[PDB]
């Protein structure tokens, strides 16, 4: 049972965020995009371009993807993403994001006809 | 199964909303703290203010509450809030929210001992 103390707490208080900054961003959007099912996804990053402008990528510096495969892309300018990364304390079920923003390149791997992103390779 | 051209879109794009303008904060936020289990709280106001502050609220104008009640209290400061209200196309179990920022005194019902509070009346 809970308190109408603690419920006013839960569904009015959010002290230290707000929609024009919002560093609980990650915390919020890796649970809903899924990412925190069974297992907390450790680093996902969120871009905030066009998806045009993302699948454009397939078309910008062929590179070679951490991992050596070779069906990566650099795109040509920095574009606005977010980081977030697993924090020291996340513990599944509970899990923690730090989440920050920056302007940065990214490489991604292109698959299928036509070219398109099927996998997030690193920000640069 | 879910592609991975899709599992990518999913995953990884966010075009229009970021950490430091996040449109969606509400559709996040209400899901997050429990809000649409069950059905659409049809309007919820989040507060980007300290505990304190708004506690403190229990120790200023006193003032009847919207249904008639006289335990309500009006800030004496305003409040960066966020109003959280059900767009048109919102309905169960997929709730939908528009996302506004303000900066309002807020009208809150105080009870309990000590007197904290309780209920979120309105902002004005
Ligand atoms: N700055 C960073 C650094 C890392 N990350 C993330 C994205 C990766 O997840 P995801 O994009 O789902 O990619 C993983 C999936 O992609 C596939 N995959 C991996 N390498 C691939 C390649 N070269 N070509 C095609 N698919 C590949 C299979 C795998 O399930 C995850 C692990 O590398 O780290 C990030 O978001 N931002
Ligand atoms: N701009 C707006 C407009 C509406 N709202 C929300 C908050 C209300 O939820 P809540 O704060 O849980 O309040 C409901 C609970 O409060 C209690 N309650 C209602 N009036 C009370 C009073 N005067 N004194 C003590 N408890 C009261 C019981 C009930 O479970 C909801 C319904 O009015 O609408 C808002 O957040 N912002």
């Amino acid at each position: 049972k809970e308190s109408a103390a603690a419920k006013f707490e839960r569904q009015h208080m959010d002290s230290g965020n707000s929609p024009s900054s919002s560093s609980n961003y990650c915390n919020l959007m890796m649970c809903c995009r899924k990412m925190t099912q069974g297992k907390c996804k450790p680093v996902n990053t969120f871009v905030h371009e066009s998806l045009a402008d993302v699948k454009a990528v397939c078309s910008q510096k062929k590179v070679t993807c951490k991992n050596g495969q070779t069906n990566c892309y650099q795109s040509k300018s920095t574009m606005r993403i977010t980081d977030c990364r697993e924090t020291g304390s996340s513990k599944y079920p509970n899990c923690a994001y730090k989440t920050t923003q920056v302007e940065k390149h990214i490489i991604v791997a292109c698959g299928g006809k036509p070219s398109v992103p099927v996998h997030f390779d690193a920000s640069v």
